[PDB]
């Protein structure tokens, strides 16, 4: 179990690479 | 299980890349 | 089970590019 | 199962490009 | 079990770069 | 297979995204 | 195969997207 | 094979992205 | 296999990513 | 295998990422 908020990120950025994914939450 | 919220995310970005993917949440 | 709420992302971007892929919930 | 609800992506973008797909959902 | 909540990340950053990953929350 | 690739070659495919 | 790739090239495809 | 690579080779391929 | 590589070569491939 | 390699060789993968 995971809980995330109210949080933030600011600037230009160079992305996500992921490889075999099984059942994540991704933001980038 | 999983909770995400109220959050943000500011400025210009390279994307996602993802290899084989199962069940995700992806925002990019 | 998922929950994402109330959130935003801001700025221009590359998108998202995805290989085989399952049961995904892709905003992008 | 999954809930995603409230949120907003603003900006220019590339779009989404994926490979073989299924059941996803996709709001690119 | 997890919590995340009311934090900032600021300035330009490298992405995330990611391996076989299961059942993982990224913000990247 | 003889002579230099710059670009990308695949034997068999199931899915993915090939950008040259 | 003899000769140079700068392109895609594949055996057998199913699904998938190739941009030259 | 014989002679240089630049780029991607692969033998068989479920899934995943390739960029040239 | 004869001549250097510079790129990526696989034999089998389950997801991943490559990058030239 | 003849000649040195500067990039990257694997057998079998699952999953990972592979930058030239």
């Amino acid at each position: 179990g995971y809980e995330v908020h109210h949080q933030k990120l600011v600037g230009s950025n160079k992305g996500a690479i992921i490889g075999l994914m099984v059942g994540g939450v991704v933001i980038a």
